């Protein structure tokens, strides 16, 4: 069989500096 | 054959811009 | 037939909010 599909993207990162 | 299982999720992204 | 290899982990997530 083919390799499985790539994982989902991670969640968005932390808010940036103020 | 059948596709393997999907990959694990990616890690969290980078901090946003200031 | 024989199952394929597990998929690669996902990309890092998008940048966070400002």
């Amino acid at each position: 069989g083919p390799p499985g599909p790539p994982g989902l993207p991670g969640e968005a990162g932390p808010p940036g500096p103020p």
